[PDB]
């Protein structure tokens, strides 16, 4: 009932730390590093890492440099993904390669990666036992391999019908691994036992799937297939399924007429609502996994992240 | 001669020799060499893009290979490595990649103009010297090296990277600056300094021209002697370590002990 552990101000404390490390006016490699970091934004990843560490009894001083590490790793990956990405959102800020040139944007992503690795190395001096610091690097690295594999698969799997599970596995690596990178490393430094880490893993995967579905739904309120498209295909009769596959199969058709053809078929078979119910089931599975963790304001914070509109990546 | 030149001067032999020279165990250096392999290859895949096979893989694969290095390095604890040494390897490895990134930035921003002799040396000390320190620092750290030894591998790593990148400039004989051109700038009066800078600043192929003007003003010769000074500093740094066959193996690598193929392997 009553909180027996505290609830700190995670969001602003992170921003102060990253700004302290790369303040306004930095030059050299830190200038391109800072460009990827600013505007700071919500930083739900670093927020999730510290909350996961505190949910298992960890230290703020230990989890804080790991939260900085993750931001640098994710921004470095995002800086490199922008180079290979083609369609840009109007809201999305100008890509670093468009601003600094493509060669500089690659070096910048590398500086972001190694600044992350350097920040995670500071956890030893922060108080974490060297056995835990090394396990944090292992959890972080494997998550970094799933997000990179998904980015390549996003490029390859597009414009073709895939199995519903094949989409689910990819979005678990694109979105669930972003959270598992936060929850796994945060829980590890926090001293979570083996059962707690698996729960945070289940929470990360289930919430990552749900977030992606919610993103797939925004066009249904890049011309790539999404879960509402797959669910509509599964429900559509054979004649319509034939159409859905050839629409995806050939990368030589105008974008507008492609989109409207997909949007009409999704609406005809309630693909949007079906995607909502799938997302809803995985949200409840994420909250179920949380119950393994001990009750705390931090565990309440992770469950609040499952509320629609609260999580933003 | 001596130990015959083999080509492809890479960390796997620097890392293991560095680990054993300070008393390390072979059971850790082998999976560590695999970890270093990943990070060095990923650095190569990115180096191939900046000096203009597929763009997504060359980047993302280069990115993922960094993760393999750090994951495998931590994995070495199950091989029997002390967790405290592994943690320090993370710090050593991370700061080396920061030097490689900082150097590659200078390469793009220094092109087409004369830099100071000191600035070029610092750049390649972080570009290619850190690449060797990646092997020495990790191997020595996992090997149980003292702080004085780790520093001893540090000047050895840099001074070695300095020399061979100069040797690369010597093999040649964007308008990127090289040491022979730079030392030619020091001796020439303004009349020839003015010439040198315009060539760096028209088609690149014909500007065979650059080769003509470096030969007319003794570009190539000047850089050789600077290389040999760093050769000795690398050998001096090794004397801090205790004598062993591992120490001898590192000491020959200062004289050319691998082919031009090493510079082709730094490339390829
Ligand atoms: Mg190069």
């Amino acid at each position: 009932d009553v909180p027996q552990v505290a609830d700190p101000e995670v969001a602003a404390m992170v921003r102060a730390e990253v700004e302290g490390r790369w303040p306004l006016g930095v030059s050299g490699l830190d200038e391109v590093v800072r460009y990827g970091l600013v505007p700071f934004g919500k930083m739900m990843g670093p927020w999730l890492l510290i909350r996961s560490a505190l949910a298992v009894g960890g230290d703020i001083a230990t989890a804080l440099p790991a939260a900085v590490a993750l931001e640098c790793v994710q921004v470095g990956a995002m800086m490199h993904d922008d180079i290979i990405d083609c369609d840009a959102q109007r809201r999305s800020k100008p890509a670093a390669h468009t601003v600094f040139g493509e060669p500089t944007a690659i070096v910048g992503g590398d500086g972001l990666f190694f600044h992350g690795f350097a920040a995670l190395s500071e956890c030893r001096e922060a108080g974490a036992p060297a056995e835990r610091v090394a396990q944090a690097f292992t959890v972080l690295s494997r998550a970094g391999l799933r997000i990179g594999s998904a980015a390549l698969r996003e490029i390859r799997m597009s414009r073709e019908i895939c199995s519903v599970q094949d989409y689910l596995d990819m979005i678990a690596d694109k979105s669930g691994a972003l959270l598992w990178m936060a929850c796994g490393v945060g829980g590890t430094l926090g001293g979570a036992d083996e059962a707690a880490l698996k729960a945070l893993s289940q929470y990360s995967d289930q919430l990552g799937i749900a977030y992606q579905i919610r993103a797939d739904l925004m066009a249904y309120d890049n011309g790539r297939p999404t879960l509402p498209v797959l669910l509509a295909h599964e429900r559509a009769p054979r004649e319509q399924q034939l159409r859905i596959e050839r629409l995806l199969a050939d990368t030589a058709a105008p974008a507008a007429e492609r989109y409207k053809a997909m949007a009409d078929l999704v609406g005809a078979y309630d693909g949007a609502q079906a995607a909502r119910e799938v997302s809803h089931r995985h949200v409840q599975l994420a909250t179920r996994a949380l119950q393994t963790l001990p009750p705390s304001p931090h565990r309440d914070a992770l469950e609040d992240l499952t509320v629609p509109g609260r999580l933003v990546l």
